[PDB]
């Protein structure tokens, strides 16, 4: 049944494990608009998979290989935050390699974690067939992971069919960067969706409802600290109490689930500013947008 899946995956894995490799196999062709423009928030998108039923968006953790004391006590709240908010991770490892104290560390990073782990033996080309199965049951030993799949990367043997798996654990969702516009960074369409989806839960309707998101600005204040100016658009100003509310609760409510999704997912701290704004028909018109919304969010 034809109803499209999209998602957040981070890949995970000590250096030299095949991770920049297996992205650029899957995403295809890289967006432009990433190398001209930095990303303001912290957890880097890596890019972005479009195939006609799903959309992955990959977002880098931090260094969760690296022993405790190089990455901190705050960048390890980001990476268990990060992890939670995540549809799946994939555990990247060398086949052609002993278990190391890197894979360990992740290990015991995964420990209280609930989303799905994928680990993905990586270079099974420079392996024996009959090597896969004992250096899997290694890594058994250390905890349950939600699916096995043995790749090469670098060959392409057997990553449709990783990618086919990993698609059945990605929930119902939006296509976030799209085919018609190049011009801003796919962050932009993250925060944007994330808006949305908070709007249409107070929807939860089949009358015929329709909203739009505009991000306005994203800047970089700090290495933690960004901040989003966005405007949701409706039609008719009696979706006030949809969308405001009684004294702007409704509004309020929107502007604190997003602000935490945002942060949780993208690892950056945000201020976050909404406007809620009426637009009629604009062509060969006058006086077409009257404001009936703002609300402030942040600490
Ligand atoms: N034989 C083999 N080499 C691979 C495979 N995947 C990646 N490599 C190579 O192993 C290295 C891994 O580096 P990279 O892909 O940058 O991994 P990263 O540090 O995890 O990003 C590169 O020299 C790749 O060409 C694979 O499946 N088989
Ligand atoms: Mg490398």
């Amino acid at each position: 049944g034809t109803e499209h899946k999209s998602g957040f995956v981070s890949i995970i894995g000590r250096p030299n494990v095949g991770k920049s490799t297996f992205v650029n196999r899957v995403i295809g062709h890289k967006i432009a608009i990433m190398s001209d423009k930095a990303q303001t928030t912290r957890n880097k998108i890596q890019g972005v998979m479009t195939r006609d039923d799903a959309q992955i968006i990959f977002i880098d953790t931090p260094g969760i290989h690296k022993p405790k004391h190089k990455l901190g006590d705050y960048m390890m709240k980001v990476a268990k935050n990060t992890l939670s908010e995540i549809d799946a991770i994939m555990f990247m490892v060398n086949a052609n390699e002993e278990i190391g104290r890197g894979d360990e560390y992740i290990i015991e990073m995964l420990k209280n974690v609930k989303t799905p782990v994928f680990l993905v033996l990586n270079k099974i080309d420079l392996v024996h067939p009959d090597e896969l199965m004992p250096k899997i049951e290694e890594y058994q030993s250390y905890m349950d992971f939600t699916e096995i799949v043995p790749i090469s990367a670098l060959e392409g043997l057997n990553v449709d069919h990783f990618i086919d798996v990993l698609k059945t654990y990605l929930p119902e969702g939006p296509k976030y960067y799209p085919d018609d516009q190049i011009s801003d960074h796919p962050e932009q369409f993250v925060v944007g969706e994330i808006i949305r989806e908070k709007i249409l839960h107070l929807t939860s309707e089949e009358i015929p409802h329709a909203i739009g998101v505009n991000v306005d600005r994203m800047v970089k204040e700090s290495e933690d600290r960004v901040h989003i100016e966005a405007t949701i658009y409706v039609e008719r100003g009696s979706q006030k109490g949809i969308v405001i509310g009684k004294g702007g609760k409704k509004l309020k409510e929107v502007g604190k689930r997003a602000r935490r999704d945002i942060e949780m997912l993208l690892g950056s701290k945000v201020y976050l500013e909404l406007w809620v704004k009426v637009q009629r028909d604009w062509r060969n018109k006058v006086n077409f947008i009257r404001q009936i919304g703002y609300v402030e969010d942040q600490d």
